[PDB]
């Protein structure tokens, strides 16, 4: 009981219009004239897109707080167990910076969410050691970082799940090492859908076992699209599981996000797909749905 | 002819304005509308995945004439900076590009190699041997098709000075029955990475090294990355240089790193190697040093 979702009740044409809805009236609160990007804009050198730029006020890391690096990136805090830092794919010159932050901060799980190449397009940049190479790859910027294949942990890949997991080590010369997990989920293209509702599952199960001391970092290209569906299938989910889903959730928890990192949740097909895993969560079937969507 | 005020202002004047100096220098170019398409390419030959080599200055490829082509690749720039020696600043080359690196030296001719970086330091490997390291005979071939070998002078052994951390390495590249290339390596130890030499006197000597070297063909430097103590060593020559033909001015330490930049992206990474150069040329006007 407790959890309200009436959504379920609607006709297919009715939660196909909903959506479209819902989604166009977010874009039409858009409004980024009256709101500050002071760094972000200042480091358009680091920007992988020159007008997807992080909100000031919730810039990370400087609003745990002189951090003398930058990643196009914010924290999203929705008042759950778990923070993230929604961010963009670091462009070469950004790594060391990306790489410093996961260090200085402990970052204990990195989420990725896209390939590196789509469609005969980059949306990002490696940063973790080829599986073929020697198992460590280094920078130079920022005083230097070493990154490393874990040797007592190897590379995991989950076929049906098109997930990846890397199990990393970073390090700085004279200073302790840093163990985390990076989880590269290549199953689901920009501009589509995920080609199964268990690999996101699977995501959220990552997210949920790591520690709540530390924000989850989550990554697309621009960091505003499957890197916003992914955090608000999970704060959707959250309220699922305590009890406090409402008919408006959904909306809400985008609403929230986009208050924190301008234009989360970038296209309807990715709004879509939150109220998509409520309703495997719940047993519903997607299957009609899906169908129109493609 | 020497104009430099620097001289002329306070502790906290000078400190001030290479901080900003510098600053500026750091956002001058965008890589966004710079090609390292070639480096990209060699992703495997290069020791750093942030170290990129411009590809407008890409050595030896800058030097093709139409339609000729290089075979091979160094993470490496030339940089012109309209004095008497040219260099090429290059990163300390990797295992998969050492055969590249020697080929380089040898097919260019170059008379004179700087290594301003130690194999290792602190645990981390900062750089790959390329010369022989045997009882003073040392005769190694080279990976590759070529037939490149590489020797120890049989005439000439390696010099240690241990006063300076310098140690010199006269080297020989030889390929099939072609006529055999000689040139000098020469090793400086007293300078960790991302800092500043532990004597000035180390560093003139390597200037020195530089001076008297032919001017018929670029000067290779290179540390671990090619970027940091490579620059500041590049920077250094060339103020000095003014400072020698008295054309020295107030902006030319400035001029002389966005110059740099222009022509390998990153040339002097830390402020502080930015500030050797204004150092080093202060200290060799007999001013004293603050330091910090």
């Amino acid at each position: 009981d407790s959890n309200c979702f009436p959504f379920t009740k609607l006709s297919v044409q009715a939660q196909y219009e909903r959506v479209q809805r819902e989604f166009s009236l977010l874009l039409r609160q858009e409004d980024p004239r009256s709101i500050s990007f002071a760094t972000s804009l200042k480091n358009r050198h680091k920007n992988r897109y020159l007008d997807i730029l992080a909100n000031e006020a919730t810039l990370y890391p400087q609003v745990t707080d002189s951090t003398p690096y930058y990643i196009n990136g914010n924290l999203i805090d929705l008042d759950l167990p778990h923070k993230f830092v929604a961010c963009q794919a670091p462009v070469v010159q950004g790594i060391p910076d990306f790489l410093a932050m996961l260090y200085e901060k402990k970052i204990s799980l990195v989420i990725m969410v896209t390939k590196l190449e789509e469609g005969g397009f980059v949306k990002a940049d490696r940063y973790w050691p080829e599986e073929r190479g020697s198992g460590s790859i280094a920078v130079s910027g920022n005083c230097g970082l070493t990154i490393s294949e874990d040797p007592g942990k190897a590379y995991e890949v989950e076929d049906e799940l098109k997930i990846t997991r890397r199990y990393l080590i970073l390090q700085r010369a004279d200073e302790p090492p840093h163990k985390f997990t990076q989880v590269q989920y290549t199953g689901w293209p920009d501009h589509g859908i995920p080609q199964s509702a268990t690999s996101l599952e699977a995501l959220l199960t990552n997210v949920k076992n790591s520690p709540t001391t530390v924000p989850v970092v989550v990554h697309c290209s621009a960091g505003i699209g499957r890197t916003g569906t992914l955090i608000g299938a999970y704060a959707a989910l959250t309220h699922l599981e305590r009890g406090t889903l409402t008919d408006t959730t959904v909306y809400d928890v985008v609403s929230a996000m986009r208050r924190q990192r301008f234009g989360m949740v970038q296209r309807m097909e990715q709004y879509f797909v939150i109220y998509l895993t409520l309703m495997c969560r719940l047993g519903v079937d997607i299957k009609a749905l899906v169908g129109l969507l493609n």
